[PDB]
């Protein structure tokens, strides 16, 4: 089942000088119970395609065009008492460096009770003691000792673990991630990896989640999008996109991962058509002229590409 359809996502942020055109023309398919990566380097677009999906931009970006399908119907353009039943309940996101969210004169039962009751939902604090120990229990937590800490207290590892449960809370049926794993050291990050793997098998989920190495989404996901300068560049399964990756700059990455020349892309001003064209190796007039279109190709597979076609 496609649980979510992504329809030609234009959203960019107004500045002074003019659009940042992060995100720009996204079209993709979130399979029902998969777990989809979306990769890409710093600065691409990967955080502002996740905020787009789920409106929580900030003031300054704006989506210009565009739907995002959840059952069918369209969260952009929804109204906020139909969106209220839908957030914490049915999708939720757990953001880049969400940590910071974390005030750090509140104990962490307080971070709880403030997320419980900002989504409306109305539990007894015993109650809320419960449930909030039962998710905190699913990712290897002492319920206890931590809901009864502040923050500070906490590892990255530790934090990043709260975070998790804190958005498990409702028993949401997607859960979307971002950089969940970055500023961590190997090992916690290996830990991450792994308790998300546990989730995956345990629970009855679509699993998005965004990183900028390529490793962890083949430790992890069974498709993948690889973006960048503010486009979806290529879509396949992990093995495929190790095995044949369409996408000249996903190859030049599949390759460098066994030191691409190039500056990335102004995203303000970016080049034309196809913004990976001066750094291309294939690259062509058309590819300067024209955007290549999003394509379908061979089972699971799309790209972008003036290379390919039907
Ligand atoms: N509120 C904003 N206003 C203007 N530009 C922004 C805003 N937020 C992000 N950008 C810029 O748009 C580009 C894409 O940012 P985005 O956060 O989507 O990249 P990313 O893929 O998350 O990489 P990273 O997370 O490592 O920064 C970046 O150059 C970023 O600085
Ligand atoms: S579109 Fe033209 S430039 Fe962009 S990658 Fe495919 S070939 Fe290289
Ligand atoms: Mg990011």
């Amino acid at each position: 089942s496609i649980i979510i359809r992504v329809e030609d996502l234009r959203a960019v942020y107004l500045v002074r000088e003019g659009t940042i055109k992060a995100a720009d023309g996204i079209s993709l398919d979130i399979l029902e119970n998969s777990v989809t990566a979306i990769v890409g380097e710093s600065a691409s677009g990967k955080s502002t395609i996740i905020e787009a999906m789920t409106k929580t931009l900030p003031p300054n970006g704006r989506i210009l065009s565009g739907r995002v399908l959840y059952k069918g119907k369209d969260l952009l353009t929804m109204r906020e008492e139909e969106l209220r039943k839908i957030r914490w309940k049915e999708i939720a996101l757990v953001p880049q460096a969400a940590q910071q969210s974390l005030n750090p004169t509140m104990k962490v039962i307080e971070h709880f009770k403030d997320t419980v009751e900002a989504h409306g939902v109305r539990w007894s604090h015993s109650e809320l003691i419960e449930k909030a120990s039962e998710k905190l229990r699913m990712v290897r937590l002492n319920p206890e000792a931590v809901l009864n800490s502040y923050p500070l207290q906490l590892s990255g590892g530790m934090k990043q673990r709260v975070l998790i449960a804190l958005a498990l809370l409702l028993d949401p049926v997607v859960l979307i991630l971002d950089e969940p794993t970055s500023a961590l050291d190997v090992l916690t990050q290996a830990h991450i990896i792994q308790l998300l793997k546990e989730l995956k098998k345990m629970l009855k989920i679509t699993l998005i989640f965004v990183t900028h190495d390529i490793a962890v989404a083949a430790e992890l996901a069974d498709k993948v999008a690889v973006i960048y300068g503010g486009n979806l560049v290529e879509y396949n399964s992990t093995f495929q996109i190790f095995k044949n990756p369409l996408h000249p700059y996903t190859r030049g990455l599949i390759n460098s991962i066994m030191p691409i020349p190039g500056d990335p892309p102004s995203l303000l001003n970016p080049p034309s058509g196809c913004r990976f064209h001066p750094r291309c190796e294939y690259a062509m007039e058309i590819c300067k002229k024209e955007k290549p279109k999003w394509i379908r190709l061979d089972g699971e597979a799309h790209v972008a590409c003036h290379l390919y076609e039907e």
